[PDB]
């Protein structure tokens, strides 16, 4: 997240960090959202690699002990069949991981709420991205977790010709293009959580921002539509 603040340790409970398996080591790599005790949902992307992934819930900073973490493998992965990873602008950047546990909830682990099927915010609706991705265009990763404000930016504008145009599907949500606040890379598979009717939801999966930087002004940090998912996600645990 560029141009994000630390979140507080309990505010995003549903937020995970997805690591993979580096020598004696492990390095994060994408968020992901926490939606049932063994499920955590996350971009088709963060999982193209042949990786070892694991999922830290409860965690806070990367690289210190927080006393709250719970360390998962991952058992299971469903991509989303559609999701092509030479296309991420076709969309379908969504997968499902099964967790090789049931992680125990409290204030540091909770299950993300999701969007009724079919919702679709009004342009501006008030969101925060969440994650650990770099802190500036070709930076470095946050060690703490950060929040950014990123108001949402409507499909009619997004795929306006200064936006993303053709790029940008209704399957998406943009957020922010501001400038000065966006995802970055190490924050794909996180929330966009969105307030409606007084209560965070998990809208989007982060996806994709462009090539030439992060922040960059009129490229909106573009993500996963949740509420275009449900039945997906809901056949997917019901079958496995
Ligand atoms: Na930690």
């Amino acid at each position: 997240v560029v141009g994000g603040t630390e979140a507080q340790r309990n505010s995003w409970p549903s937020q995970i960090s997805l690591q993979y398996r580096s020598g004696s080591s492990w390095a994060h790599t994408c968020g992901g959202t926490l939606i049932r005790q063994n499920w955590v949902m996350t971009a088709a992307h963060c999982v193209d690699r042949e990786l070892t992934f694991r999922v830290v819930v409860g965690e806070h900073n990367l690289n210190q002990n927080n006393g709250t973490e719970q360390y998962v493998g991952v058992q299971k992965i469903v991509v989303h069949p559609y999701w092509n990873t030479d296309d991420v602008a076709a969309g379908y950047d969504i997968a499902l991981l099964r967790l090789a546990q049931s992680v125990t909830l409290n204030s540091y682990v909770q299950l993300g709420v999701l969007p009724r099927a079919g919702t679709i915010l009004a342009n501006n609706s008030p969101c925060y991205i969440t994650g650990w991705g770099l802190t500036r265009t070709n930076g470095q990763l946050a060690q703490t977790l950060q929040q950014a404000y990123l108001p949402t930016v409507d499909y009619a504008i997004c795929s306006s010709s200064s936006y993303w145009g053709s790029t940008v599907k209704n399957s998406m949500v943009c957020a922010g293009g501001d400038g000065v606040r966006s995802g970055c890379q190490g924050d794909s598979g996180g929330p966009l959580h969105c307030l409606v009717n007084g209560q965070y939801a998990v809208h989007g999966v982060t996806s994709f921002v462009s090539r030439l930087g992060c922040n960059v002004t009129r490229k909106p940090t573009v993500f996963t539509r949740v509420s275009a998912y449900i039945s997906w996600i809901n056949n997917v645990i019901a079958s496995n």
